[PDB]
């Protein structure tokens, strides 16, 4: 299959967000693959984090080789694709659960120079994806509520996970929420090979050490596919 | 009366958003008395710049001293009073047209610690403002359309800021839209007295020069009255 090898993705809402280019610099000097940036608009979801104008700083100090796969969770996202792209973003993830017409948005990410993402939420029914898996670049399952604060990994999604490597053998999957060196192993046996990690990660002394880690256990259970 | 004196706040939606921290910090030790930060949530305006995730680093950052007046260009401003409170904002300025009980929300922006601001976009007759100039610290007669890029300083506002004055003369009063030093002697001579400025300042290479010179304008009005 296709499906891209393993992929790490942090998350940088629980790094030090008043020196956002630097932590990053420190993610990708660390063996990050990719910045898993979380957008979210105070409707979709309880919190405001930040917007395309952050990315575009962002983009203008690390330059054009890091790789910014932007988590949508704000409930108009068609309003915020070419905003996005003229900020420099590389992939547009949004969420089957924020529009009427996911056609024509993974038309206009497309139109717009961007890869696609498409994220569900956990009572969001994994089969729901289906119909746009062969269209999208990469497929987003939740494993938190998102917006909640400490909110534990929820084991009872890795069935979604596999149903989707079972049904999509090429399809790259991404899980987010709660993932560390503990909840990988089962994110990596279900299917999982993009993954996103946040404090796990950013409580360390040894980023890289944490980041091998989950980049190992991923490429274990990935082997065995 | 007891008008405060003139202050500055720097705006800081034109600095470097991923190094948000050390901008700060040059305002700070540039002479700035507060720090004036854009909160949008993408549906009051058609923008999201950052919300109280960010607001909290940047007060873990920069210590407990400086003053951080958060403009609240959002929709629904009943929902972030708690959250600005605990990442540590000093004001919180809503806007009038964001809601339909302002009195409460005064009241529960005081009950968690707040000084309270009053916004008004341009659209907005200025009476609307008078039955709570008593009761809040600041009222803000906005000079531009929020929410847009390169928007032109609009001198028509200046009868609004006149009125609010010869009103209430006791009531510290913002502008804020396009203000900088071109602009400012129409809105000290108006009787504003407190300024908040961009790029003018940003992207000077003596920002305490621009502060001092706004501020010393602004002054020059304020001993006439
Ligand atoms: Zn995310
Ligand atoms: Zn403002």
């Amino acid at each position: 299959g296709m499906a891209s090898g393993c992929k790490i993705g942090p998350s940088i809402l629980n790094s030090d967000l008043a020196n956002l280019g630097a932590e990053c610099l420190r993610m990708l000097d660390s063996g990050a693959d990719y910045l898993h940036l979380d957008v979210m608009d105070g409707h979709f979801v309880p919190n405001i984090t930040f917007g395309h104008p952050v990315v575009e700083s962002l983009r203008k100090q690390l330059g054009q080789d890091p790789f910014f796969d932007m988590h949508m969770m704000v409930s108009k996202p068609e309003q915020w694709v070419k905003p996005m792209a003229v900020a420099g973003a590389n992939q547009y993830t949004f969420h089957l659960e924020a529009t009427e017409n996911p056609g024509a948005l993974i038309k206009d990410i497309r139109e717009n120079g961007m890869k696609v993402g498409l994220a569900i939420k956990p009572g969001t029914s994994v089969e729901y994806l289906a119909p746009w898996a062969n269209q999208i670049d990469m497929a987003l399952v939740m494993t938190v509520e998102p917006g909640f604060g400490g909110q534990k990994f929820m084991e009872d999604m890795m069935p979604k996970v596999h149903w989707l490597r079972t049904q999509f053998p090429s399809l790259d999957i991404e899980v987010d929420g709660g993932v560390g060196p503990d909840t990988v192993h089962k994110c990596a046996e279900a299917g999982a090979n993009m993954i996103v990690s946040g404090s796990a990660i950013m409580r360390s002394e040894d980023p890289r050490s944490v980041i091998n880690l989950l980049r190992n256990v991923c490429s274990e259970a990935a082997q065995k596919r």
